């Protein structure tokens, strides 16, 4: 007699000792509706198309109207058409105090993006599809609760795995910030001054698609830095104390925070921005690097020591993962195996599962 009656003849490395981490997709629940077959997921206990096909299907391609004739259609109407308007004769950019009429509908429209961040993301904000082309974006559950803890908690640290499509998220949350508050200077900050600078680059992106009336009138427009009509502005930044006190900002974002070498003395030097009677917020994302710096203030944080909010999400977030080769729902089984085969679980645990190491 081989290893016993019920038990599975597909192993997986994750599942490493004893502990079953992944479980396989043979086990879980199944069912049929809405004409097709479902499987139930172990990472989130949402219900999963079989066919790939059809998780694609589902998905909603929708572009961003172009509409710069009808005023009356607000909500996709952008007056590039007539230069005066616009930003140094920038088609996407409108100009700076341009004093305009409203109507009742508009005021509702640009206080539900100021409450909702998500309706905001989704309805005005896009990502680049490569044959259907620039299309409004459907965020990705751990997208829709990252957008929501930063916009409700003043301070939030996040333990994310890689290629998740997080400076997506970052972008829209900085696009928002900045449109519906005024007088807010937001800081960049990054181990390189270009690293800031992408990363303003891509909010930018997603202010230059925004419609007349939301977008807030541009008065300065540079690499390092923008500001706008309402007094908010963003300045990318290289991390160092010098960057911290030499500027009093309403919001500090810090990227790729377990990267950047002697953070410490960046770190402490925050400390005083953190407990200004201003309220600052202050953002930070990252993939784990061993325990230094970045694991003591993860900890603080899971352990209520602190007070900031922390986030984690990681590789099974990316649903499209959770299809193998053959375009079937395995949970992830397939990609986790090939990518782990592909480098090691140190590396897997590391890159992929927010892990310390
Ligand atoms: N919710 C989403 N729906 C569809 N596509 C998305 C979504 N979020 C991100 N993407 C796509 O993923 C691609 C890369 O995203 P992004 O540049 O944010 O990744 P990143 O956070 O910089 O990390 P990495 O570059 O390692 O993937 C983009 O081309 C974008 O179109």
């Amino acid at each position: 007699m081989e290893q016993p009656i019920n038990v599975l003849n597909d192993f997986h490395p994750l599942n490493e000792a004893g502990k079953i981490l992944i479980k396989h997709p043979s086990l879980a629940e199944r069912k049929d509706e809405d004409g097709i077959h479902w499987i139930k997921s172990q990472w989130d206990g949402k219900w999963y198309p079989e066919k790939f096909s059809d998780y694609l299907r589902l998905h909603k391609i929708v572009k961003i109207p172009n509409n710069s004739d009808k005023p009356e259609l607000f909500q996709t109407y952008k007056d590039k058409n007539n230069k005066r308007s616009r930003y140094m004769g920038l088609p996407n950019l409108k100009r700076a105090n341009i004093k305009t009429q409203w109507t009742r509908e508009m005021v509702e429209e640009w206080k539900k993006c100021r409450d909702d961040i998500v309706y905001f993301a989704e309805t005005y904000c896009a990502i680049t599809h490569i044959d259907y082309g620039v299309i409004k974006v459907q965020l990705r559950d751990y997208q829709r609760d990252m957008l929501k803890i930063m916009s409700s908690k003043r301070m939030t640290v996040c333990n994310l795995s890689r290629q998740l499509g997080k400076t997506t998220v970052v972008a829209i949350f900085l696009a928002h910030f900045v449109c519906f508050n005024k007088d807010k200077a937001v800081g960049i900050l990054a181990h390189k001054g270009s690293m800031s600078a992408e990363v303003l680059d891509r909010t930018k992106q997603a202010i230059e698609l925004l419609p007349d009336f939301l977008q807030p009138g541009i008065v300065e427009w540079n690499k390092g830095s923008i500001e706008l009509d309402n007094g908010s502005s963003i300045g990318a930044y290289a991390s160092s104390p010098d960057a911290v006190r030499g500027n009093s900002f309403a919001m500090i974002y810090i990227e790729d925070c377990a990267f950047i070498p002697n953070f410490h003395d960046s770190w402490l030097a925050i400390q005083p921005v953190i407990s200004s009677g201003r309220r600052s917020k202050i953002i930070i994302t990252t993939t784990p690097n061993g325990l230094n710096h970045f694991y003591d203030i993860w900890t603080a944080a899971v352990e209520g020591k602190s007070g900031f909010e922390p986030y984690t999400a990681i590789w099974n977030s990316v649903k499209e993962r959770l299809y193998n080769d053959e375009d079937i729902f395995d949970d992830g089984w397939q990609w986790s195996i090939q990518t782990i085969n592909g480098s090691s679980l140190a590396q897997f645990r590391q890159e992929h599962t927010a892990a310390f190491e």
